[PDB]
């Protein structure tokens, strides 16, 4: 187009086709997002003021012809092109960990300036050669809202909540945490009903008792079945007591009682923690 220019399609991204592209002037190459409102393009503006060294960058707003271009510097490889091409081995668990702490870092970053994820999930963390993992697409889902992918999504949506906490976006990543582990998603669920089927049948069908509320939500129904909580070592067995102490603060079902980023980033877990270099094939 008039200042880009098509490299390849990356993908299909949640609001658009997204591109990897070649800003004509300066010859650099970005991930360009297509946009399938004035109120958005002030607040998604606001976002290209958000540094942060596990935060993909928003290089640019595009608004032209009536179209709206995101323009993101690009990165390698994804999370989970990574996973799938490490699924014989499995990732290292110090690569493991560096990643969860950066991501973590990420995420306290983000969440103290106010800005909430709301759909992390593999495909929007990027990494690069150097071992450092980014998390795009930050502070979209606020600005514009609405096969999608229901793995990653904390049970307070699932059951129809309105009003996102920072807490969705501990809930993806520890997800997240859970399949780098075991190399397996930890909640493959094909619908919203199954999908939150599958987390009771894993941490138990929540009630009063574990998440006080829980029973007055929007799509809470009283016929819900109850199942009985698994044990943690049966979910992520390869994982350390440290690792999984943080899992389990990581997916508590009340969003007020999951861990913050701030707070996991002082978890034992991370007492050890340094920043391997990928194996990535390019
Ligand atoms: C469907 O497409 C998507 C979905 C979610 C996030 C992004 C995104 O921001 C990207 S992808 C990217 N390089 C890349 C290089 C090789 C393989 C895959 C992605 N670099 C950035 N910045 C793209």
């Amino acid at each position: 187009m008039e200042n880009f220019q098509k490299v390849e399609k990356i993908g299909e991204g949640t609001y658009g086709v997204v591109y990897k592209a070649r800003n004509k002037l300066t010859g650099e190459v970005v991930a360009l997002k297509k946009i399938r409102p004035s109120t958005a393009i002030r607040e998604i503006s606001l976002l290209k003021e958000l540094n942060h060294p596990n935060i993909v960058k928003l290089l640019d707003v595009i608004h032209t012809e009536n179209k709206l271009y995101l323009v993101f510097e690009f990165l390698h490889q994804d999370l989970k092109k990574f996973m799938d091409a490490s699924a014989l081995t499995g990732i290292p668990l110090p690569l493991i960990k560096s990643y969860l702490f950066q991501l973590l870092q990420g995420l306290a970053f983000c969440h103290s300036h106010r800005v909430l994820h709301r759909d992390l999930k593999p495909q929007n963390l990027l990494i690069n050669t150097e071992g450092a993992i980014k998390l795009a697409d930050f502070g979209l889902a606020r600005a514009f809202g609405v096969v999608v992918t229901l793995w990653y999504r904390a049970p307070e949506i699932l059951l129809g909540c309105k009003y996102y906490s920072t807490a969705v976006d501990i809930w993806s990543l520890g997800c997240i945490f859970a399949e780098m582990v075991t190399r397996r998603a930890l909640f493959p669920g094909d619908s919203e009903i199954d999908q939150l089927f599958r987390i009771f049948r894993t941490l138990g069908t929540p009630d009063e008792v574990v998440w006080p509320g829980v029973t007055s939500m929007p799509d809470y129904k009283p016929s819900f079945p109850k199942w009985a909580r698994q044990d943690f070592s049966k979910v992520v067995p390869p994982l350390d007591e440290d690792g999984r102490s943080l899992l389990s603060q990581m997916l508590h079902y009340d969003p007020n009682k999951r861990i913050s980023a701030k707070a996991a980033l002082a978890h034992p877990f991370f007492q050890d923690v340094t920043k391997p270099v990928p194996h990535l094939r390019l």
